[PDB]
């Protein structure tokens, strides 16, 4: 079953010290905050929100092991392990398998307009590296890609589905219609209820790091058929999303966590470093408005 | 309150003869078919689906009168009356009121990139014409974008009751629903009907309701009934219909299906492509048999 | 060389209206006289975007065409933009242009709806049958799906079609068309890249900005023909400074106010275009004139 | 004040790799020789997109810099693209550039994330303190949602002598030449070389100059010589060549043309497509025979 892939999966921040060192103690404290205080169903690690492009190859493995250790099998684990370095991505798949990750994902080849063919080969080679379920990222165009064409990706060995993060809910509806056998994790935080309505059961998002409660409220209202409440709670949540990102996203999440006694550290360069007081007031503003 | 604006409002097609004359007896038959067979809650006339840019000023007034007559107060009526001629628009608004149209709408100034200020003045002028509710079109960007806030100044213009929202941007729609709960937002994106209902839309305007009101009403019914899985299944079927339907020109396909049902809905006007009779007839049957049986 | 009459600057002529909104028939003549005699233009492109053609009635259009013919009295080349979604009207406009001795006609792409290639091809095909007068098609990047260099050639092969008015800011597509179709005429309608156009073989230029700055635009051409490459640069910076400054207020309101300042009865824009306060627009007209048109 | 060293053709060098992906070190030298002696370039631009920089390790990059500084021995101008999301590795690479007497460095726009202006500025600010070597910033249309004025504050940062301008936007290029006459802008759009010339570009960086520098020098010479018609005809041939070249993958076609001239320029690194060996060689043979004889 995909039962373990139901519910909320924050895209986990990766804690760094002020000087840009991987803050190992922080990683564990974050995982504990998510499992125990946020009460998440799973954790999605080393994605965009985890600052993965700013992590060294060894930083990556360290975080994967540290997370595995802190979780202690309590919640579902997914590691985002894709990069342009195919050999590193292969070892990472093995390491995910070894550490008992529930699934992996790999972001679409970026920067260059890599072709459908190149993308297919990218994902094909990675599937032979280990037997661990794979989620691909949704990709509208590569050099110029039909919902039929994306099906070819979906059928590669070990691929169970797709992380769907595009703002295009018609494509999402078309995929849910064509591939009812595949798992689609919905990655568009401000359209959670929309997601639910076309059959999404699992959600990966940055914003669930510190407001799983507000997101679960929408899901619980939806299952209980309180349609008015689905609307009001969504308006509130999307208020929260927009207030949140009036300062840098990862700086805000890390500050909110620090305000809650979690050692979540700081972003790396080149992300902007705010004055401690400025980001503290922002953390308080979000916390007081939304997270009581 | 806004109760008369609940349900389905097909964007009515405008029947023309094969040589493109306004087919006056066709207009009334289409109205009958929509009320009697599609069981619509309302009808939305002379928009893009009604080929309004291909109508003369005299055609527009005539269509309004023929619709008003055949309807006979049975369903709610909204007239899209906007163009670049502000005096013709004002006159169509007074005619709307006279004919007891429930609301009017006007498309955004088009072709040129008209500024916010110009668009606001254009709607302001229209409001002083007749005392009838007005729905403005939703506006993403105006000669370089318009916020939730900047758009609200359009919503506050005298007689403006709300907006016809057709954009495929469901976040923006959510934002408008939050900020303006006292305004009427008619939802015009047929393929996101259930997603529209989920965020509070209660009225739906669209070309696809001309011949599949039953299929869209099925979605609405399952939604109000809390049948989550039927909402999904019926939307999958309905959107299959939409993609199948527009594999030929929309209005040719919609008029061909009406003719197939024995309704004198006529044909489109130049420069829309005119298909061979048998090709468009087979398309019509294909749609009918697959979805409309 | 039969395209000789299509060389040089072709202002996209404004259409004078009264403050009321009426077609100002006397103004039409004065504008034409202004452009021939003071701007010393090579031709005039009438009832295009800049001529507010979408706010013109069918009669207004025929009237403007007749009046421009009469005022020009054959002095310069005349091209009439006549396209609309009313095909029977465009057909009559094509016959009228022929009757009035216009040198070419043009027709905008079918707009507002996403018309397909086959619909666009059929539209242009029906027009070409109406009268024996040279046709310039508008350059079309994308119709609802991309239009290729090869696909646009199917439009250029329609009877009477001699070329294309090319307005996109994509100068690569332009280089490609001049390479593939040197037997066709390409009227270059991106004023802020005049010298770029020259460089790739453009000899005719249709633009809003030549209504009041034909001298500035001619200086760039002359510098280029004289191989004064530094001056091509300097004269472009200046000209483009002028364009940006000009469109700081609405274009057509700016163009008409600049003409009115020079004593030309150019009138005003129609609704829904913004009507500026009397003095605000005059002062704008003075600024541009003092800075660029001395 | 004097930018004489940066006039002419500056191919974006390819980075040679073995069939199985190692950094073919001697291959780097055979390419550097082949561009200097046989393509007759004025300069080389190393470890850019065309040099597959994102597929190179930190050590790889350091190695390529050293190898190039060696095989050139000061014969042509050298520019290093050294930018990445690791600020400390860029800070180092700019000291390595200053040490190997590189004439210029550049750093790409922070990529993948939508980094803001403030972030972009601070990142160039940081890279400058590292080493007193002149910097060329990449031209940037938009950061996280970008004034020609704002882009000037980036030009003001210590050690910045101008910009690598690659956008297909010839208007904003004309605008930049107008406002900052005291700055070097290297023109990085191969298909509009003659249009860059027209507005004052004097140095050119690009991937196509790897195997057809002669064909592009032909355009510059005709231009300076005021031969208007040949500028046109020679541009048309060059752009036929460019569209022909990129009918298969760029780096694979280029590397394969080089291997065809007995230059050991190897292959691309994963994830780039690897062609069946007869396919890309028939492509190498076609381009060479039609354009490079």
């Amino acid at each position: 079953n995909f039962d373990k892939f139901k519910g909320l999966f924050p895209a986990m921040v990766t804690p760094f010290t002020k000087d840009g060192k991987l803050h190992k103690a922080g990683v564990k404290e974050v995982v504990n905050f998510l499992v125990e205080k946020q009460k998440v169903d799973g954790i999605y690690i080393t994605g965009s929100t985890g600052e993965f492009l700013l992590l060294s190859f060894e930083d990556k493995k360290e975080v994967m092991k540290l997370v595995a250790e802190a979780n202690a099998g309590r919640v579902t684990l997914i590691a985002q392990i894709g990069s342009l370095n195919i050999e590193e991505t292969k070892e990472l798949a093995k390491l995910a398998k070894e550490l008992k990750y529930d699934a992996i994902s790999a972001i679409t080849p970026y920067y260059y307009n890599f072709s459908f063919n190149e993308t297919h080969h990218y994902y094909e080679e990675i599937s032979k590296a280990a037997d661990i379920p794979m989620l691909i990222y949704y990709l509208p165009q590569l050099a110029g890609v039909s919902t039929d064409q994306f099906g070819k990706l979906l059928e590669i060995k070990n691929v169970i589905g797709s992380k769907y993060g595009a703002t295009d809910l018609f494509a999402f509806e078309r995929l849910m219609s064509k591939y009812p056998d595949k798992l689609f994790m919905f990655a568009w935080d401000e359209a959670l209820a929309m997601g639910l309505t076309m059959g999404a059961k699992g959600f990966i998002g940055s914003t669930y790091n510190v407001n799983a409660k507000g997101a679960n409220a929408i899901i619980k209202a939806w299952e209980a058929n309180d349609k008015e409440a689905v609307m009001k709670l969504t308006h509130t949540y999307n208020d929260y999303v927009l207030d949140l990102i009036s300062k840098g996203l990862m700086q805000s999440l890390k500050a909110i966590m620090r305000l809650h006694g979690v050692d979540a550290g700081y972003t790396r360069k080149p992300f902007w470093r705010y004055e401690d007081e400025e980001i503290k007031k922002h953390a308080e503003f979000i916390t007081d408005k939304y997270l009581k």
